[PDB]
């Protein structure tokens, strides 16, 4: 068998987030001008 | 068998963020021009 | 004047989690035995 | 004056948390055993 | 005057977490034991 | 068998991210003029 | 006038974590025995 | 048997990111002129 | 004037961590037997 | 058996990244000019 | 064994206040004009 | 063993206030014109 | 073993305050004009 | 005329405690053995 | 005309006690032996 | 006229205590033997 | 063994305050104009 | 006129005791021997 | 062994604070202008 | 007119202790012997 604890758990203060999960790709080019 | 823990398991202060998972890519140009 | 751009913005994919803010302290001791 | 963008604002999928803010504390001691 | 850009702004992809911030302080003593 | 703790498990303050993981690529030329 | 770019902006892969701000301190003993 | 800890568990302070993992390539070319 | 770019800013892959900011001291005495 | 203990484990203060893993490779040319 | 006395006990006049405990944080801003 | 006696025990007169314990931080900023 | 007496035990007259104890930090801009 | 503000009036957190008045005296002598 | 601010009066963290006031006197022999 | 601003008014943190008032006197001899 | 004694203990008077304990940081900038 | 700001006013950690005032004096003859 | 009397233990008159403890760090910059 | 600051107004961190104030006089003469 196969035990495991994964992620922030029992932490005392998640106070940042979490990682999501993506299946797939982004396409990004910002654009910034001043 | 085989056993674990990972992550930020029992933390005492998870304020930074967790990593993600992606399974693909990302096409990135950023613009930046002043 | 002054100005900026911080954080993740305009990121193509935030996809991990974002440092929180704690003004004060943490106690913290775990208990891991087996 | 001043003038900002924060956080992840305008991004392309915002998939993890955000950190949140505590201002006081946290005891924390975790009791794990097996 | 100033002007700049901090964290990861523009990234192609932020999949890892971002730094908090803490005004204090951590008091940590870990108990591993087996 | 085998046993393990990885990451951050039991730290007192994680304040910075955690790494993700990208199973892929990522294509980049970041365009800065000034 | 001074003019910037810090962090790992415009990045092409931001994998890893960022480094946090501790203003403070940190109180540590590990205990480990097997 | 084998057993381990690996990472920067039962840390005091988890300040700095935390290394990602690639199974793949990454292609850049950053452009910079002033 | 100054004008400046720090950090991995335009890196191909910022796998590795970043370094956090301590402004004030760590106490430590790990404790190891077996 | 073998037993084994890595990283910045216990580490009284973990400021700087931590390195990732890379099971490729990358390419990269630098344009810089002013 | 540990054995103690703390505090004021047995103090021939304890007229001024003791002291408390507070786990967590006060932000504080006075407002004083005239 | 350890044996001892703390704070301000047997005094032959009290008066002053006691030393409380703040876990945690405090911000401040005092506003003061005339 | 290890005997002890601290604080001002068995002093003649304990009319100052005494020490707190902070486990944190405190963040402080004083403003004053006239 | 006279115009004044004393103790710890408009504190962020007053914890410790405060000094009393005595008009008079005190006779002590603290008999400790062991 | 006179015009005062005393004592701890608007501070981030009264955390110590405060010094009373003795309009007398105050015998003392401490009697410690082991 | 007279104006002025003493003791630990607007500091950070007033975690030491505060000095007293004594208007007359204090006979000691401290009796230490082992 | 080691045996103590420390701090103002047995004193003829302590009038003046005790010192506290920070275990982290502070950050000031007192602003003052007239 | 005159105007003044004295003690430790505006600090940014006021850990240490403060000084206290005796109008009067103080007797005395130690005694220590082992 | 080892043995000790350390501070001010059996003054005569302790009318002057006490050394705290800091372990961390102070950020300074006063602001003084007239 | 007149004006001044003294003491240690807007410092950094006011560890050490502060002076007082004797108007009289003390008599001493330790004791010590072993």
């Amino acid at each position: 068998n196969l035990k495991h604890v994964a992620g922030a758990a029992a932490a005392g203060a998640v106070v940042g987030g979490l990682g999501g999960y993506m299946l797939g790709s982004a396409m990004s080019r910002p654009m910034i001008h001043f």
